């Protein structure tokens, strides 16, 4: 079928959604596209290049809150951004795994620059703004990964529980992870705020 | 060589450290142990079972701060716990990936029960204590994953940067991730504290 970037990525995303990140091999991608491997190699040199581009396209397709609204507070922006990031990562199987370790793509420069600039405009040093942004990303990535990967293990295989753990597992099995995610997100945001407002005060 | 649980795990950990989580196949494990695949299958039925046990053994070997000291504050415990968790996950290549999605093992029941009990004793509901513990784990897992996975991509492949992003990348390349990790950890902890102390107050 068609082998422009867009179609190669479409097909890769589809494949990722079926077989997960393990199953995203160049041989399997070639199979899905209906082509021979040297044909694919002309367009896609290895798994790594594919993963970088998938990371970018996942956000381009489904990350709709990349930018602060007019007059939006930094707290509100971080909140909306994190929820959108989460939604995008959950869209595809192992999407958070795909996103891991990446750096902003040229196509993401203006977006991430605006994010960073906006933090500094709200009183953060570049460093402290970056630390807050990173912590939000890491927390969100960790939550999504444990949610997605837990689900992959339940279909892989299936008491003596002490009571608090028994109940803690009941709490976790009664929700997809969103409740605990949103709770931790508020904690994290308020903590940045305490830090930011403290200035040079011991806090 | 010897095929008790301990030796199988030793060898798997070694293999993981060399080839990462992709390279941890039962065929390669058999090769390292010097055995045929049906021999290995008797001891290890699939990759999933191997991963669960590796998650457990990584913490057993290198997670030394699983339990609160006598009279230790919950804040201090969470801090020390998170640092220890991080250190354990960084010990092996893709260790954080190995740990993802798991649930406490029977061998971890008493430990995690004590953690949960200790939070409740310090004023948290079981739910809120769990939410704090989870957020710490997720944040820590996310940070380690992006640190480890970033490093794997630098050896996989190698300007037009706007200034804030340029500098943000300089900041990130000048440290292994620990500084930003420890900064986010304090934010997260203080946020739990604001939540906890607020009780029924609007906060
Ligand atoms: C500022 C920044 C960000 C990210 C990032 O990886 C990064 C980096 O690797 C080095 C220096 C700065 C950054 C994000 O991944 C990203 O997910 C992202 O690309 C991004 C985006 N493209 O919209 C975001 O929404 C941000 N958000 C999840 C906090 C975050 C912003
Ligand atoms: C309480 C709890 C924990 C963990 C966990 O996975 C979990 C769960 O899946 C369901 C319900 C409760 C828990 C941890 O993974 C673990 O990493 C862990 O096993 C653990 C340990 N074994 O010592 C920890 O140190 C904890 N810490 C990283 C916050 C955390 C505690
Ligand atoms: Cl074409
Ligand atoms: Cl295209
Ligand atoms: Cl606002
Ligand atoms: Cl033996
Ligand atoms: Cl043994
Ligand atoms: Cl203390
Ligand atoms: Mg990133
Ligand atoms: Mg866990």
């Amino acid at each position: 079928s068609r082998l422009n970037r867009e179609s190669v990525i479409d097909a890769a995303l589809e494949l990722l959604n079926e077989t997960g990140i393990d199953g995203l091999t160049t041989r399997k991608l070639a199979q899905k596209l209906g082509i021979e491997q040297p044909t694919l190699y002309w367009h896609v040199k290895n798994k790594r290049a594919l993963l970088d581009a998938l990371a970018v396209e996942i956000l381009a397709r489904h990350h709709d809150y990349s930018l602060p609204a007019a007059g939006e507070s930094w707290q509100s922006f971080l909140r909306n951004n994190a929820m959108s990031f989460r939604r995008a990562l959950l869209r595809y199987r192992d999407g958070a795994k795909v996103a891991l370790g990446t750096r902003p793509d040229e196509k993401q420069y203006d977006t991430v620059e605006t994010q960073l600039r906006f933090m500094t405009e709200n009183g953060f040093s570049l460093r402290d703004g970056l630390y807050a942004i990173s912590a939000v990303s890491h927390f969100t990535l960790g939550a999504v990964l444990e949610q997605q990967e837990h689900t992959a293990a339940l279909t892989d295989r299936p008491e003596n529980l002490p009571p608090l753990l028994r109940e803690a597992l009941q709490i976790m099995d009664s929700d997809d992870g969103e409740q605990a995610f949103l709770h931790g997100l508020e904690s994290l945001i308020r903590g940045f705020e305490v830090q930011l407002t403290a200035l040079l005060q011991i806090v």
